[PDB]
């Protein structure tokens, strides 16, 4: 599914991401935009053989199981495929564990390079939140 911007904001917000670990909703929307263009189906292969999955491009090196990332962990206890669902529950639940791991949203390299310190509130402007 390709979410609309406000659609994704509303789902993130429902699922409890707004101000999760002190990150306003716009940070999460911005992250999703630059990670997946709001596409739940987005995948990207990393150089190390791991793969990033879903709207927040969660990586199989640590966070999910895809059966093809040697030495990896599955800290969210999910098949990576669950991160591709039109239901964002698994992505949000796993993102909450990621963002609590000590580096906050710096865990998402695209958030650090494209969202951090920007007017991230723009990403939820106009939404009936
Ligand atoms: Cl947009
Ligand atoms: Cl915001
Ligand atoms: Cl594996
Ligand atoms: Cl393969
Ligand atoms: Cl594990
Ligand atoms: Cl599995
Ligand atoms: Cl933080
Ligand atoms: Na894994």
């Amino acid at each position: 599914k390709v979410f609309g911007r406000c659609e994704l904001a509303a789902a993130m917000k429902r699922h409890g991401l707004d101000n999760y670990r002190g990150y306003s909703l716009g940070n999460w929307v911005c992250a999703a935009k630059f990670e997946s263009n709001f596409n739940t189906q987005a995948t990207n292969r990393n150089t190390d053989g791991s793969t990033d999955y879903g709207i927040l491009q969660i990586n199989s090196r640590w966070w999910c199981n895809d059966g093809r990332t040697p030495g990896s962990r599955n800290l969210c206890n999910i098949p990576c495929s669950a991160l591709l669902s039109s239901d964002i529950t698994a992505s949000v639940n796993c993102a909450k564990k990621i963002v609590s791991d000590g580096n906050g949203m710096n865990a998402w390299v695209a958030w650090r390079n494209r969202c951090k310190g920007t007017d991230v509130q723009a990403w939820i402007r106009g939404c009936r939140l």
